[PDB]
Order: structure tokens, then C-alpha cells, then sequence
């Protein structure tokens, strides 16, 4: 049940009714591919193709080890975020895989099975998985072949069993050994689902991760790890969703300006706290770059690494931007340029100057003509909005919007003492500089 | 015919002579792949490869339907842009494809042909296309085979007919069901050209889209839609070029500073209205992030979603930044750091402090040494420019440049009342704060 | 040997002990694929697959020539950077490849060999390489076949020799003819190593490029060039590392604020000169967007195109932000929001207001609770840090950190005349505006 409210006073709008799925942690699993260690050794069509396909395989392994000479690594209010190192946990697991006893502990565990939990040197209890077993395939098939007795049906199956290794080597070659999203060459869809189900989390988390496999992939890393003792290992680091099903809402803001006819005499004001907001642990997790969050249906997947933690009182700026409990961030300027923001259920139109702004329908064209100022229209009955030479399609998801009539707060400011060009400001910072210019006049 | 003009007064330069191709709208087509619906059912080399290849095919379909549990969705002056939702129109078409009568209307239309126009439930008249027909290939070939009579020539063709489905499933698995650019696994080059030619637009638009297929791809989305009644459907959303062949020009700006020898006593000023500009409908479409526009030869492909609509008088800032009709956006600072901007036909050099700035040639090395200030050099006779430890190659496209001698407007400002650290400012906003500090002294 | 120092006075930290590898230039090589020029010409299983595979090949060539109708092109303090055009040098080489005598000079040189140096029309002496030779493979095999005598072993090898051409055509189709990173479909790992070794540079540069092939790929471009006289040519533009093994260090900064209990009465200050720093030619190459630099082990790969050149005295801001030789860039605000930055060897915590900030260990959970202010913890003994609802993993690379006790310089400022909302400012710019408000009171 999605709903929306537009605040004419502050030229902003909130879509609510969403449910959270915030990545709060990481699970590191160790994916392995058992490798054949052969020295190369007549000519004809069918195993000259095999000699070709295997040189592809040895080259894949020698470029992987060449690739692993160094430890793996990777590269409005968004500037306020901290700075994490996404794969630090995965790199930590991969580091202990280099210790002597460690590589063969894993080799041992998956001799009898393909999925097993291993508790490693430093206490980490990871899930390991053997996804391809080239070594016995090669040993028990290719190795037997003095070099000429074979048939084309095996050339083809060798090409297919090997192709996955070739394509993994590939991804890592153009990614300096860290890929994201994680592909099914790293982890097939059934391999991932199975790893998810074997992951010791709640069954709620299992159902959620299983129902949005495409999202789990986009939020995972595949870290190229080690090649040692005929086992190829790379860590797949998967999201932990520690916050599930808390309320979420998306705040859209657009510039609110005066509309005087003498151009350049106008003052503008924009709320800068736009982004995604989700209740989380008694505070509000705020995501200023609303493009980092993936939305599926009414579920919002976000990464706390890209969040600020705010008092829940931040929600007060939507009904009363002048509330005494929280100082609402705004920016100011004199640049009154037209534009529109396409909300979940409608469109905010900031129309200024000589700009043409309309909203139209599929069959009839124009049904509303916005006059100067900041206005809003619901996506019921409206298919497109135009501001200047820019046509915007509105989202056609169903849900009810609500227009909250109020006086534009830009009117409360005297233009001759209004501080223009303020960015990371707030209602109270603007008032304090107004009182200082008013005293000195 | 490309030309360039450098304005020494404002340390900026304009390349002109380009032609526009602005994406103004979207065309939504429905691409379909007919699927075989079989229950799986002796062992030997050749159809154990077929049993392998088909399990790949059923897994491809079940992960696609698993993927489609939720409705599809996706993620100086650039901050001034509005906010669209790129695939809103495609998602709207895909939504009506879920209605009962809709899926089989398409199934019906392409029983006799591969390309057909269908008018859908809500009045949308889309082009639909059947690009692969696995169902009859499987039914009329694989289905007949008690499970062992076959030959290797069919294993291979099955692998190839199926591979496209495997690779489409693929793209959608790492992209949460929306890909861009659109690949020829989604739409082969001949499929796209044919869809373009069958698209009811002008023949001018057809020739343009046909001559820049690589660009159309980068500006399209492929939206994974529905799997229902043995038909796999995904919407391909293509650009509409409503503005073609209007004048375009690119504005390059660099910081203009005073050059006093006591370091820190300098004041700088930078025009912030850099980007692409194209005449469009009596206004000027302005693109502040000049990297969103693709340029092929002298044609500029841009997306109005990333544009502001400005009065054509914005062009006045290039000959007279002090003109009374338009208030030209500048930023100010005291940070005089050296740098260079590589224009279409030359290079702007902002050289300040103790920085070394030169321009060299292939055979002779250095031919010009820039002194402190803001200067420019044409790409005729010059192959590289160096500012500090940074070597810049200049573009070698041919065209004539013109050096417009003028006094650097930074000289007109008194440093003791100059407002530093202003960003979204203008000539008139800077003057109004100068008059206020001058009154209070 | 990595070390780190945290300056409590300015809430920042420097990791040092790294070695540079700065891309200073470009080497342009010409990669070629000899093509067969055939007119197409009974039906059965095995060469209906060949007629299929070859139509894939002719379509690949006609879409490549269609693609080449236009000349190739491509798209805190980071705003201070200049603006280069990355592929200008490659495009210049590709342009002279269109001149009449040029294409056949290359055709000539590699008739007897696969790798040869050619000196071109304008004096450029490039390395050219023939990586695939479809023409003689087709001519001496496929051409002989009236259209039915063949066997499946050749269908398969044709599919494999051709696949590389198909996949190159591919990359260029979704990239408008310029790809980066460069793949081994463009340049196999042994082809690249060999091209690197045949490149006339120092053996130091050869060893470095050979030991980080994955990095060279990420820093290279593949520019689709020309199809003319049965030769397909695309330029691969590779990095030149003119600066090697100079000291590097990474500066991390976080906001430093007062901690008064009346919320909103606080003033903050953040050093804005964070990024990578490497000694280079007597100045310091400064990289403000620290994500453009790839780090392998203790080697830092960077691109001078994304650098500023600063006086080496910029290093003075780390021991004495008030030093008289260099004016240290800071920003100011009143927005005291909590966050943490994860350094190479520890974590900076800026904890303000009612935020919970801790640092924990694998086995014991919480071991430190940060109080309001800006603090730091080393990664020895600590595995994670939490600030609000955000969990950060710290890097587990080994190295020693050093905590430099000092008084937070935010205390030296009187809050009633502190200029908030300054961004591109400096210690001296802040003091000069303080003296102006203090005079007028
Ligand atoms: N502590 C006060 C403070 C905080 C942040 C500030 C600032 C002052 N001034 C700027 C410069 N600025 C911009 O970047 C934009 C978004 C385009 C803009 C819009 C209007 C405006 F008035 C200024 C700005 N920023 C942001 C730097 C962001 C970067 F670091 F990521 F670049």
C-alpha cells in the first residue's frame, strides 16, 4: 500500500508504505574449483581440438596465479557519509586461506561432499563449496589418452566443463580480482539458492534472499583468493540483512522560489534532506544518494554503509519545517530555473520564469498548465509532464496521493536580507544570518 | 565545419558547428521468444549432452520467472537538474502485458509472422517481434526422441539456438531485469535495424538511427517483462529523436585568477555554465554534465532528461559576460591551482603560482611556455600540453580557432571586498555583495 | 612497510610507506586481424552449420564497418581538476591509418611475421600485431568446399577461431567503438605480455607492467579503428608509467566538531585535502578522488590526468595545519553528524550528539566506546567499528599506527564569529572573515 503526500509549503513530497531490507553485515563463503595438474603431451582433427582446449585451461590457471601476486583490493548530502572498505571482511578471510594448514583443511572437508562448513585457523566458521571438479574429470577421462584415440563427443563436453573456468578467469582479468555483481559463473542460481539455504540465518532472511536473488547478486562481491595444491579458491561475500520489514519512506524535494516578474529579483530555497529514510533501531537510517537503494515492489534494499543515522525527529520537517526539535537542512540560491521531480505516485513541478510546464494524458495531451511556483500533480489521470524542452514520464504504479495545501515558506523571507548561495545550511542557520544583516542595517 | 573561439576576458572557449540529435521521447517495442514447455525424460555420450543442454534451458526459464516476482525498476551545474524515471514508459507497457487478454493477443499476432504491430488493452500500439522460436525447434526436433537415437550435428545446433536464451537470462540476472546498453542478445544488429525501419517515424530519423546503431544501443533499455503461456517477453525501450540538426556548441571554462607574487593574495573566478548547448524550440537546451552527450563526427547525441531549458540569451555571456539581458553564472575562490582544459580544437591553460605549463609538438618538444594567467593554444602545430606533472594530449580534429583578446575580468574586482567561496553565484550576485561590504567600510 | 599517524588536532590520518606507479603517458599499438573476403555460395546438417557460422562472420564485418562511419570518441577537491581527452592520442594514430598508403604499409609488414614495428606517414613508430588470421584459415580450408563435402571436426574449429571476432565485434557494439578495460578478446594475456616485452621501455617498466597485467588492462583503451583491404585494425592505447617507486601516502580526513550539549550550538571543521599524495618531480602529485587510484600490495597506480600538482610544502598541514608556508584547505559547517572513515591501518571515528560509536573484536564484541568528539583506533585488536546503525569492517593489513595527541583546533574558534557553510576555504580565509565580523561588532 503506497501513498504519497505533497507539501506545498516546502515543495517536497514523501512516499510511504515501503518495507526495509538493509544490508547490515557480510557473510563470507569460500567457493572452490578442484584443478588437474598435468604436464602436456601424433596429430589429427579431434584431439588437436583437445590439445587446443587444454592449453586454454593451463593458460587460465597460470594467468590466475599471475593475477594473485598482490593482496586483493578495490577502488545532496552524500558528501556527509563516512568511508568504508567494502571487501575488508572478505579480504580478511582470504588472508587466512594463505596459511599452511588452511588450504588443505578445505581440500579435506570437500573430498566426500560438495558443501561443508569449515572452521578456520582464527575461529572463522565459513561455508565452503566445491562447484566444479576439473581434476577428476580430467584425470579420469582426458588423462588416459599414443596420443590419438578419441572421439568428438568428449571434445564438446570438455569445452563445456572447462568454459566456466575460462569465463571466471575472464571476469577476474578485467576486474583486478574483485567482481560485483557476482555472476553464476562464480555462483550459479541453484548454487546460490543452495548456499543461501545452507547459510545459518533466519528462515525469514532465507525467504527474502531467495525471492530476490537478482538483488543479492548486485550486493555481493567475488574476491579472487588463492591457487594452491590443485584447488582454486575465491571468496564470495554476501549481504546480511539485519534490518527487515521496518517502515521506509522516500523524500523528494525541488526548489521553491519567489515568482516576481523582474527576473533576477527572486530568491529560492531547497530542502536538502532528500533521499530514502527507514526506521532502524530507534533512529532513522538516512540514505542521501537515493540511487544506491534498489526497490522491488514495495521492498527497499539499502546498504547502511551509504547511510547516516539520524534522530527519528528528522521526520518532523515534513509536516513542520519550522519545528523546534530538529533543525531542517535547506539550501538557498537566487537561481530560479525550472525543473520537475518524478515521485513514486506523481510529479513535483518547479516552474519559474518564462518556462512552459504542463501535464498531459495518453489520449488528450495537455490537461493542466502549471503557473509559476512549485506545484504537484498525481499520476492518476496523468501520463507525462513537460518542463521546458524536457518530457518526463510519470510512474504508473497505483496508490493514492494527498495534496497538503500550505503557504510556500519562501514568502516569509525578506529578499533584501536573504542569504543566497548557502548549501549545507538549515532553517536556524539562515535565520541567524538574517538577524545579523538586519542588525547591521 | 568545426570552429572555436577563446575569450581571454573570461578564460573560456566555445566550439561550434555541431548538429543536434536530442532524445526527446521513447518508443516501446515488445520482443518475444517462443518457448517449449516440456517435462524431462538410456545413457550415452551424445544425448547426455542434449540432456545437459536442455537442463540449462529449463533452468534458464525457471530463474527468469523467479526473477520476475516483483515489478521491474532501476536505480558544475548538474545539481540543478530535475529527476526523471527513465523506464517509467517501458514499465507502463510491461504492466499491461500482465492483463489476461494481453499476453495471448501477442501470441496470436506473431503466429504467421515475426514482426507485427499490436494495439494493446489501453490503446498503446506497440511493435512486437518474435526473435527466437525455441518451441517449434524443440517440438519438431528434440521432442521426437527410447531416449537414445541421435547424432552430434543436432547437439551443436541445439547449443547454438539455445545459447541466446542462456545469455539473455544472464544479462538479466546481473542487472535485476533492466539492462542498458541493449545488446544483440536482446536485439541483433539486423533485428534492430529492421525494427528501426519498421518503426513509424520520419525517414530522416530512420537514416539517423540506422547510421548510429551503436549510439541507439547505449541510449536504450531492455526491461525484463513476463513469462506466460510459453512466450517470453521483454520490452525494449528505444530513443525518440524529436530534435535533429539544430545548432550545437560546447562551452569550456577554466579558472581565471590574479597573478600577484605574494601567494594567497590572489582571487579567482570561474564561469560555471560550462557544458553542451543546443538550440531547441526557441530556447536553449543546456547539458551541464558534458559527459552524458555522445559525439559522433559533428553530431551530438543528448538526452533532454539531463538538460535545463534556458533563454537563448544565455549565449550572450560568451561575448559579454556583463550583458544586461542574462545574469551569467560564475563561481569565486582564492584557490589558484594550475590546470588545463582540452577543448575540441585547442587547449585552455590556467597557469598559476610556480607551476610549469608548456605546449609541445611531436618532433620538437616545447614551442610555447605559458606565463601566469589564463591562456589558450590551438591544436594546429601542437600535439601535447603540460601543466605541472600532468601531460594532456590535444584533439587532432581539424578546424580553425580564433583568439579573442580581452582583459581578464578578474582585474576589475578589488581584492579586499571580493567575495571568495561563492559557488552558485552570478555576475550580479557578486556585485551586490561587493556593494554591501563597500558600504559597511 | 605500511605505517599510519592520526592527528587528533585535525581529526585526520596519513598512511605512508607506499610506492608510486603513475601513468604519465600513452603507448599506441595497432592490433590487426586479417580477414577473408568471400561471396557466399546442397543442404545437410554439417555445413548448414558452417553456412550458419559464416553468416555470423560476414555480419560481424558489416556491422563493424557500419559502426565506423564516424571518428571514434568517448564520454572533495575533485572539482579542481582540469579536463583531458583520454583517447586523443589513440584517435590521432587511428586517423593516420585512414590515409591511402598507411593501411597497406601494415598489411605488408606482417605478411612474414605477427609482430612488427611500423613507422607511419607522420613519423609515429607504432608496434603492430596480427592476432588472428581468418583469411588464410578460411581460404585454405573453408574455401575449397558441390557445397557438401565436410566433417564436424572443422565446424567446431571454425566456431572457435571465429568466436574471437564475434566477441570483439560485440564489445564494440555496446561501447560505441571504445572499450576499457581492454579484454583478451582484444588482447590475450600472452599477447599483452609479449606486446609489453616488445615495447621499447625500461626493463623496470616491463617487470612492473608484467607483474600487474590486470591493472594495465583497467588503464588501457581499445579504440575501434578501420576495416580496409581485408585487414581489421583497432588501436590499443596502453599506459606509460613515467614515475615509479616514489613515496606515496594517503590522507584521510573526517569532520572535527565541538561537543556542546545544547544541540545546534556546535561548529564543525573538516580538512578538504584528503586523497592520495605521491612525490613527483620535486612537487607533489595530489589525487583528490582517492577511488581513481588502484592499490596492489604497497604499490599505488594512479593517473596524472586526475591529479593536481602541488608544492611539496602541502605535506606541512599534517604536522602543523597552522604552518606559515602553505594555506591548508578546510571546510566549515554546523552539521555535526556522526560517521567513521576506515583508514589503511585503523579507523577514524567522528562521534557527535546521541550517536553510539564502538569498536569491537571477533570474539568479544565491544572493547572501546567512543565519547563525543573525533577519535581513532588501530586495526590491531579491532575487527569492526560501529557508528550509529552502520557497521564498518576495518582492514586487517598489518602495520603500525601512531596516535599523535593534540588539541582539536576547533576549540580555538569563537562560535559566535565562526563562518559556517564555507567549502573551498582555508585556514587563512577563515581567519580573515573572522577578523571582519569581529571588527564590525
Ligand atoms: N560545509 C558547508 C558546505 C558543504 C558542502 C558543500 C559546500 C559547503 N559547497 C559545496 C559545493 N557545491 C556542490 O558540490 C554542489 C552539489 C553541486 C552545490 C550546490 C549548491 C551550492 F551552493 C554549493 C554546491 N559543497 C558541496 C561539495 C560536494 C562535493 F565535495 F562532492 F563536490
Amino acid at each position: 500500500n503506497i501513498t504519497e503526500e505533497f507539501y506545498q509549503s516546502t515543495c517536497s513530497a514523501v512516499s510511504k508504505g515501503y518495507l526495509s531490507a538493509l544490508r547490515t553485515g557480510w557473510y563470507t563463503s569460500v567457493i572452490t574449483i578442484e584443478l588437474s595438474n598435468i604436464k602436456e603431451n601424433g596429430t589429427d582433427a579431434k584431439v588437436k581440438l583437445i590439445k587446443q582446449e587444454l592449453d586454454k585451461y593451463k593458460n587460465a590457471v597460470t594467468e590466475l596465479q599471475l593475477l594473485m601476486q598482490s593482496t586483493p583490493a578495490t577502488n545532496f548530502l552524500g558528501f556527509l557519509l563516512g568511508v568504508g572498505s567494502a571487501i575488508a571482511s572478505g579480504v580478511a578471510v582470504c588472508k587466512v586461506l594463505h596459511l599452511e594448514g588452511e588450504v588443505n583443511k578445505i581440500k579435506s572437508a570437500l573430498l566426500s561432499t560438495n558443501k561443508a562448513v569449515v572452521s578456520l585457523s582464527n575461529g572463522v566458521s565459513v561455508l565452503t563449496f566445491k562447484v566444479l571438479d576439473l581434476k577428476n574429470y580430467i584425470d579420469k577421462q582426458l588423462l588416459p589418452i599414443s596420443c590419438s584415440i578419441s572421439n568428438i563427443e568428449t571434445v564438446i563436453e570438455f569445452q563445456q566443463k572447462n568454459n566456466r573456468l575460462l569465463e571466471i578467469t575472464r571476469e577476474f582479468s578485467v576486474n583486478a580480482g574483485v567482481t560485483t555483481p557476482v555472476s553464476t559463473y562464480m555462483l550459479t542460481n541453484s548454487e546460490l539458492l543452495s548456499l543461501i539455504n545452507d547459510m545459518p540465518i533466519t528462515n525469514d532472511q532465507k525467504k527474502l534472499m531467495s525471492n530476490n536473488v537478482q538483488i543479492v547478486r548486485q550486493q555481493s562481491y567475488s574476491i579472487m583468493c588463492i591457487i594452491k595444491e590443485e584447488v582454486l579458491a575465491y571468496v564470495v561475500q554476501l549481504p546480511l540483512y539485519g534490518v527487515i520489514d521496518t517502515p521506509c519512506w522516500k523524500l523528494h524535494t525541488s526548489p521553491l522560489c519567489t515568482t516576481n516578474t523582474k527576473e533576477g529579483s527572486n530568491i529560492c530555497l531547497t530542502r536538502t534532506d532528500r533521499g530514502w529514510y527507514c526506521d532502524n533501531a530507534g533512529s532513522v537510517s538516512f540514505f542521501p544518494q537515493a540511487e544506491t537503494c534498489k526497490v522491488q515492489s514495495n521492498r527497499v534494499f539499502c546498504d547502511t554503509m551509504n547511510s547516516l543515522t539520524l534522530p527519528s525527529e528528522v521526520n518532523l520537517c515534513n509536516v513542520d519545517i519550522f519545528n523546534p526539535k530538529y533543525d531542517c537542512k535547506i539550501m538557498t540560491s537566487k537561481t530560479d530555473v525550472s525543473s520537475s521531480v518524478i515521485t513514486s505516485l506523481g510529479a513535483i513541478v518547479s516552474c519559474y520564469g518564462k518556462t512552459k510546464c504542463t501535464a498531459s494524458n495518453k489520449n488528450r495531451g495537455i490537461i493542466k498548465t502549471f503557473s509559476n511556483g512549485c506545484d504537484y500533480v498525481s499520476n492518476k489521470g496523468v501520463d507525462t509532464v513537460s518542463v521546458g524542452n524536457t518530457l518526463y514520464y510519470v510512474n504508473k504504479q497505483e496508490g493514492k496521493s494527498l495534496y497538503v495545501k500550505g503557504e510556500p515558506i519562501i514568502n516569509f523571507y525578506d529578499p533584501l536580507v536573504f542569504p543566497s548561495d548557502e548549501f549545507d545550511a538549515s532553517i536556524s542557520q539562515v535565520n541567524e544570518k538574517i538577524n545579523q544583516s538586519l542588525a547591521f542595517i
